[PDB]
């Protein structure tokens, strides 16, 4: 029944019948349905079906977190971190992010890795940053894998290991993180973390370029312009160069200015 109540509330929510949605979520949360409490918190946060009040939203996220709804722990972590809805409190933020992470919520692990990595609200700790980003990456957080990749490459908080760096970037690439495909391509093109393989670098750069990564299209164009990866091609390599420049790849813009050699009429 409680599960069904949340479903009815979600349906009313989609129809923008926030009043009824609130009634269903209230009933579900009273019956200890964690997603019901969470959704109720969202309504107070957005002022939908009720006057906006982020402090009340926080109390409902707290109820959801007590009922082990990882997403509830994470948003509460964000509220304490920024002092939104409740007073700023780093200690509590770390506490809630940590539970979200223990409950397998990738973003929670990522937030913690980012905090210990930047060392703004806490003393920088690359060691912990690696541990949390390792958890985030194992939980499929694309950006987390990429950051973890950079830690392995730099050897911060962990032994410098180009092979692990590449694996992280590669996974990040599978997770659709273009920066990951970019770095992965670079390593494959420079023979770092693995034997030089223009073929692999080509696939990486292509995926990165497809994901709208400027440097991805640019480096991909250079591959073709020098016939490194594939056979050889300039009329199509200049195509990727334009896209790179469009996406922001400066090297692509300039290089394009020197490839303006064509028969005129």
């Amino acid at each position: 029944d409680p599960k069904e109540l949340v479903g009815l509330g979600a349906k009313s929510y989609k129809e923008k019948d926030f009043t009824q949605a609130k009634k269903y979520f209230e009933k579900a949360c009273d019956l200890k349905e964690n997603s019901g409490c969470f959704n109720l918190g969202v309504l107070y946060y957005q002022g939908q079906g009720v006057e906006k009040n982020l402090k009340k939203a926080a109390s409902f996220y707290a109820k959801a977190c007590d009922l082990n709804y990882s997403n509830g722990c994470h948003l509460l972590g964000n509220l304490y971190y920024s002092g939104q809805g409740v007073s700023q409190n780093t200690n509590k933020a770390l506490q809630y992010y940590s539970k979200a992470c223990d409950l397998k919520y990738a973003e929670g692990c990522a937030s913690l890795g980012g905090i210990y990595h930047d060392g703004k609200v806490v003393t920088r700790d690359f060691k912990k940053a690696v541990e949390y980003f390792t958890k985030a990456c194992d939980l499929n957080d694309g950006d987390g894998c990429t950051i973890l990749g950079s830690l392995y490459d730099a050897g911060r908080g962990t032994p410098k290991d180009l092979k692990k760096a590449l694996a992280s970037y590669d996974k990040a690439c599978d997770l659709k993180d273009s920066p990951g495909c970019f770095n992965a391509g670079n390593m494959y093109h420079h023979g770092e973390g693995a034997t030089k393989n223009f073929k692999e670098a080509l696939a990486r750069y292509s995926k990165a370029c497809e994901l709208e990564n400027g440097g991805g299209c640019f480096n991909l164009g250079a591959m073709q312009y020098n016939g490194e990866g594939v056979t050889r091609n300039e009329k199509q390599a200049i195509e990727n160069f334009k896209k790179g420049c469009k996406l922001g790849a400066k090297g692509a813009c300039d290089i394009l200015k020197q490839l303006k050699i064509k028969v005129h009429h």
